């Protein structure tokens, strides 16, 4: 069958069905997203830079833009390779029960194969000029506009540090999650617009059951 | 059947031999590891000991470790959450490493709460002092009925330091979810009490190999136990 997010034999109540492999998804204990609410206040760079898409693309219900791996992020001496970055209407997890309309995850994986994944939030307001070569590029197949992925984040972040899986089957975990209370802006036109190719179906996955997982929250530089 | 040797049963083997071993390999929060990246917080409070001299229910040898098993009347108190003292076992050597380095011998403190939550604390022994602690222990176990009280609340210091994380288990099922609290400092034990205990873990290593490390996020506190 093909897992979707609807509330019927294929959603995300029953993705452990559909498949052997997203068993994970119901028996994990460490399953993403969560409710970031209880966590801790007490090493990571950035090697970002503009960055022409390999592709822009519609999957699995999903707005994604993929890279050449030419993209670091590097954490406690290992470096993450950018994979792809993409799109969540509304955004997946919640910091204090508070949801954003949209989020977005850079996904990361370093030699080992270990995944570190990035969350950010956006906020409806004024337009962000970043979102526009990935929305005039799904219409694409070549020369695609540079993402500026150097520009593309804070300066300065708040994050919340944890151990948690993908959103999305098969569930895998020990991802390395750092979700960033900032949240980015984006216009009602680019909104509507985003959420619109995406079907104007929601894909969120819901709240995971939360086995006091430990977080820390914490600040860094970008660039 | 499964054990710490290095044949068909050993730990490089433990998700073969039973598929509810299988987290054993597949896990990507297993137990133990070596912590050497965590980050310094805050004293929260978030935990609270209420623990009082004990007689076991029983003390035994079982899965290749030395267990004083105990009635439902110790505490350990996390943000807010109460986990009863179910038993206590050995390491040797001891399963957690600090910064990379040994111990002879390790305790593991098992909780377990209403919910089935489990909370396991561990600390280190070195080779020194002899540890009046552990010999109700050594007394009780070549006995079978009267156990002597355990002073579960003098045996870990009053200010101790910790790391924490979630874990695994450290043995099969090797069940993930597990809410590790290493102490860093140790406790004494003799050369002789050392010896005698391995004899009573039948002079047989139990001590799991590291296992990968996923990033585990570690905050390293203190806390009074008393
Ligand atoms: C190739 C790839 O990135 N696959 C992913 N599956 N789930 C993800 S999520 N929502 O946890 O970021 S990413
Ligand atoms: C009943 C019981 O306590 N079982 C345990 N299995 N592994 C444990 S350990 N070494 O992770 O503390 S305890
Ligand atoms: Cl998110
Ligand atoms: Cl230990
Ligand atoms: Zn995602
Ligand atoms: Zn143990």
């Amino acid at each position: 069958t093909k897992w979707d997010y609807k509330n019927k034999e294929n959603g995300p109540h029953r993705w452990d069905k559909l498949h052997k492999d997203f068993e994970v998804c119901k028996s994990g204990k460490s399953q993403s997203p969560i409710n970031i609410e209880h966590y801790y206040h007490t090493d990571l760079q950035f090697k970002y830079a503009a960055s022409k898409p390999k592709a822009v693309f519609f999957t699995h219900h999903t707005l994604k833009a993929s890279f050449e791996p030419t993209n670091h992020i590097n954490y406690r001496g290992h470096d993450y390779v950018l994979d792809n970055v993409h799109f969540h209407a509304p955004m997946e997890f919640l910091i204090n029960n508070k949801t954003r309309p949209l989020s977005a995850h850079f996904v990361h994986k370093d030699a080992k194969g270990r995944l570190l994944v990035l969350a950010i939030g956006f906020e409806e307001g004024k337009e962000n000029p970043n979102l526009d070569p990935i929305l005039e590029g799904i219409q694409k197949k070549q020369n695609f506009k540079e993402v500026a992925l150097d520009a593309f984040l804070p300066k300065s972040i708040n994050y919340y540090h944890f151990n948690g899986s993908l959103t999305a089957p098969p569930c895998t975990e020990g991802v390395a999650w750092f979700v960033i209370e900032e949240p980015l802006e984006v216009s009602a036109k680019q909104l509507a617009e985003i959420k619109k190719r995406m079907k104007n179906s929601p894909n969120q996955r819901p709240v995971q059951p939360d086995y006091n997982t430990v977080i820390i929250k914490s600040s860094a530089e970008t660039r």
